[PDB]
Parts: structure tokens; C-alpha cells; sequence
């Protein structure tokens, strides 16, 4: 097959399908050209992405603090409480000790269903009752996880985004109360994001990172038909970190980032 524009239209198609947004997709795509049989080109264009992807691959290193703290950002729906879990349970694999901050006060279902699970994995949970000023709660459980030589604080947030809740405000308020404790908490400021969200996610993580600025990502939902293109959209303009991806609803449906797989993935 023979390098035309129909083939480089095929491209910007499967590119818009897989959420790369029309703006990435439209820069790539003049790399493309511009760095230009079609299987060469489908070469090219892997390796373009390569180097987009290359510069946001950086694993997460949680060792080393007292605690190390996790805190949780993103919007309803993504996949933030599963994601907590699923950390928590990776750390304690690693032989890190674990505690989780209910900080999402107001969604009892998401404090409750954190709690529940901590119990039955053994893992401390500090919660207060529904409602509870979230800064408060994630003040208590970086005490108690001093307190009690935790390695890994992990600590959810509200992510009801409107503006009447002014999340923005209350997570930087969230941060301030952590560096009276720790001037280096949150150590990693890691933002959910779910893949089925296609170019949506740009727009929060625009909003968080210029609030609080993030230090980390993780993509969920990896496993349904979206192909999660919106990562070269927020590596191109933002250039974090992408820390994990998210496959599944089981406890061990998270994997460390993998750019080769996560763009063979994404033409598959
Ligand atoms: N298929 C799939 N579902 C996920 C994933 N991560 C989270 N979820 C699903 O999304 C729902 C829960 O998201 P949840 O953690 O409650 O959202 P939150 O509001 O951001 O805390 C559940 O039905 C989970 O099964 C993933 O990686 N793959
Ligand atoms: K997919």
C-alpha cells in the first residue's frame, strides 16, 4: 500500500476515534507529513507517539517518607475510590504499610464502601461522620499515619465539580493544612482520569493541575472500547507523569504504564 492523502485522512480518522482530540490529532498528523509505503508510515507515526509518551513514563516511587503521601484528585465517576483500593493493595504487595483518608466526606457510599474494604484487607481507614470538612479528616489521618509509622498515606478528595462546590479552593486548602504537618506532602498529587471520558479529561486536568499541580496520573478504564488517546493531549500540553492504567473492576486491575503496549493497544 502506497502513501496518498486517503491514507493520511485514514489516519486522522482512527486518531479522532480514539480520542487524541482534534488538536493533538492535527499536530501529529503535520509531524507526520512533515517527518515523512503506508506500513512506514504506521511505523513513523508509532514512533512519534513513542516520543510523546517517552517523556511521561516515569514510574511512581512511593518509598523513602513518613508518610508518603497520596493525595487523590479527580471528578465523580472515574474510577477514584476502585483506584484507591487497588494502590493500597499494590504498596501492601510491595511491603509498604498503608493507610487510607475517607477525605470525600460528603458521598457516604464512597466513605463506606473505602471503610468496609480497608476492614476486611486490614488496612486503617480514617473517616468522620457524612458530611465532615474534608481538610479535617486528611489533617487526622496524616497525624495517625505519623503516629503509627505508616510508609503510604493514600487520601481520596471530593470531586463534585461545579460552582457551587468550589472543589479548586477546598483541595488548595487541602494542601495548606498538609504543609503544616509535612512541607513536602502531598508527594504525589495523582489525578484519575477515565478513559471512557475521551477529551474531557483534558479539561480537568487543566483544572487541577493549575490548582494544586499534579505530579501523576492514572487511566482508567482501559479495558472498554475507548482507546484513551486524550494521554497525548495532556502529555503534549502538560506533560505528567502516567503512573498506572486501569483494567478492570477486580482489586489487581492495575498496571504500571507501559508506552509500547499503551500504543499498540491504541491501533489494535
Ligand atoms: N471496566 C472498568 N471499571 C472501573 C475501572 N476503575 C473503576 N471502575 C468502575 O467504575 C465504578 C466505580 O468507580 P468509583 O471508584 O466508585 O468512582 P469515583 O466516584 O471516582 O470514586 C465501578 O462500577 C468500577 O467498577 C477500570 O479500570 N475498568
Ligand atoms: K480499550
Amino acid at each position: 500500500k502506497k502513501i496518498d492523502d486517503d491514507l493520511f485522512e485514514e489516519l486522522e480518522e482512527q486518531l479522532l476515534i480514539a480520542d487524541v482530540g482534534v488538536e493533538t490529532t492535527r499536530k501529529i498528523i503535520t509531524n507526520l507529513t512533515e517527518g515523512a509505503d503506508a506500513e512506514a508510515l504506521y511505523g513513523l507515526l508509532k514512533e512519534e507517539m513513542g516520543e510523546i509518551l517517552a517523556k511521561v513514563d516515569e514510574p511512581l516511587n512511593v518509598e523513602g517518607k513518613a508518610p508518603f503521601v497520596i493525595l487523590m484528585v479527580g471528578v465523580n465517576g472515574v474510577g477514584k475510590t476502585t483506584t484507591i483500593g487497588k494502590l493500597a493493595r499494590q504498596f501492601e504487595q510491595q511491603g509498604k504499610s498503608v493507610m487510607l483518608a475517607a477525605g470525600d466526606t460528603f458521598r457516604a457510599a464512597a466513605v463506606e464502601q473505602l471503610q468496609v474494604w480497608g476492614q476486611r484487607n486490614n488496612i486503617p481507614v480514617i473517616a468522620q461522620h457524612t458530611g465532615a470538612d474534608s481538610a479535617s479528616v486528611i489533617f487526622d489521618a496524616i497525624q495517625a499515619a505519623k503516629a503509627r509509622n505508616i510508609d503510604v498515606l493514600i487520601a481520596d478528595t471530593a470531586g463534585r465539580l461545579q460552582n457551587k462546590s468550589h472543589l479548586m479552593e477546598e483541595l488548595k486548602k487541602i494542601v495548606r493544612v498538609m504543609k503544616k504537618l509535612d512541607v513536602e506532602a502531598p508527594h504525589e498529587v495523582m489525578l484519575t482520569i477515565d478513559a471512557s471520558t475521551g477529551q474531557n479529561a483534558v479539561s480537568q486536568a487543566k483544572l487541577f493541575h493549575e490548582a494544586v499541580g499534579l505530579t501523576g496520573i492514572t487511566l482508567t478504564k482501559l479495558d472498554g472500547t475507548a482507546k484513551g488517546g486524550v494521554i497525548f493531549s495532556v502529555a503534549d500540553q502538560f506533560g505528567i507523569p502516567i503512573r498506572y492504567i486501569g483494567v478492570g473492576e477486580r482489586i489487581e486491575d492495575l498496571r504500571p504504564f507501559k508506552a509500547d503496549d499503551f500504543i499498540e493497544a491504541l491501533f489494535a
